[PDB]
């Protein structure tokens, strides 16, 4: 069926890098053919909220950070790929194939 990925990018620099980032995963995310929604907290402000639902229906989450994120509890207890904000941005294909491949193997 219609699977689902998310992710969070924040940033102590703002928004702006969050949304390179967010560009980054979604771009790679689509590619992997599933749904992408992609929540930016930086010391701008917070864009492209999640929800309760967008978490739960996450079959995969990445949280592209370089500081402790202020939404960090609600993906507590959900399947988390936490990696750094630059790494979203240079690798961000690499991370999204990478955990598809490791779930499906599993899951086979």
């Amino acid at each position: 069926m219609s699977k689902k990925l998310i992710a969070l990018c924040a940033c102590p620099m703002g928004l702006a890098h969050t949304f390179m980032a967010a560009q980054a995963l979604e771009e790679a995310a689509v590619e992997a053919g599933y749904e992408v929604k992609i929540e930016t907290q930086g010391a701008d402000g917070i864009q492209n909220r999640l929800t309760a639902q967008d978490i739960a229906e996450a079959t995969i989450i990445i949280h592209s950070v370089a500081v402790t994120p202020e939404d960090n509890e609600r993906f507590e207890s959900r399947d988390v790929y936490e990696i750094t904000l630059q790494d979203a941005i240079k690798n961000a294909a690499g991370i999204i194939k990478e955990i598809e491949e490791m779930i499906a193997s599993e899951q086979q």
